């Protein structure tokens, strides 16, 4: 209604987080036709406290003709915790996978980095064009991979889940996230809407992805500790992993 600009949280964050945020937004802008997507005013920028430390959450969302919602979340808890979270939710008329990536860190280290193009079918197949493109990519040599949890059958075979040990690995990870985004943007630009029947299915796959993510994302615990259980529940179901209707 009346707005002030302040600098982005990403300036106070681990450099890989800043670089990824800038990179995600740069690819979005370059390939897609972005409009604002509005969250309730109260939720674009969130301040709280946790063990005396300042908690900050900065949310940025967009939409396109192909994407219902493109969400970039940055969070910071004093200097104990840095988080980047990113999800792209296609419109269910489009046979597109779900792009997601997460970075968790604190203290000049990163403990967890994940990136995927997660399938919208239960069989776990991606479209053909994605398969060729992703398989064509140089296979990357990560030293400290991590095992997906058993609720993680929502992820594709290309999913990357690592703890980056060096800045070489950090750069490898960032490079790969970028490749995923480029392939995904090309995918989106080439997609035609499907029949009202296939859209019913696309809508099941997304529903599956979002419920599994709600049930299991770990930011929940952080949010509960900051704001209580209901606030955290509401945030999980209406901001982070909202059901496609």
């Amino acid at each position: 209604i009346s707005l002030t600009s302040i600098p982005s949280l990403r300036e106070q964050q681990h450099p890989l987080i800043r670089q990824l945020a800038d990179c995600i937004e740069e690819v979005w802008h370059q390939h897609l036709d972005l409009s604002p997507y509005h969250l309730p005013a109260e939720l674009g920028y969130v301040e709280g406290r946790l063990e005396g430390e300042k908690l900050t959450i900065e949310n940025r969302c967009y939409q396109t003709p192909q994407f219902r919602k493109m969400h970039l979340e940055l969070a910071k808890v004093g200097n104990m915790l840095d988080i980047l979270h990113c999800v792209m939710f296609p419109r269910p008329e489009y046979d597109l996978p779900m792009f997601g990536c997460d970075l968790v860190g604190g203290r000049g280290q990163i403990s967890a980095a994940i990136a995927d193009l997660s399938p919208v079918h239960l069989d776990r197949t991606l479209p053909e064009s994605y398969n060729s493109a992703l398989t064509s990519l140089n296979t990357l040599n990560f030293s400290q991979p991590r095992e997906l949890p058993e609720w993680g059958n929502i992820f594709s075979d290309f999913c990357i889940f690592v703890r980056p040990s060096s800045p070489e690995e950090e750069a490898m990870f960032l490079g790969r996230v970028r490749e995923f985004l480029q392939v995904h943007c090309q995918g989106a630009i080439a997609a035609s809407p499907v029949s009202a029947e296939q859209k019913q299915q696309i809508l099941a796959g997304q529903h599956n992805y979002c419920s599994k993510q709600q049930q299991n994302d770990k930011t929940r615990r952080v949010l509960e500790k900051a704001f209580g259980v209901d606030w955290a529940e509401n945030y999980m179901t209406t901001v982070l992993f909202d059901l496609p209707e």
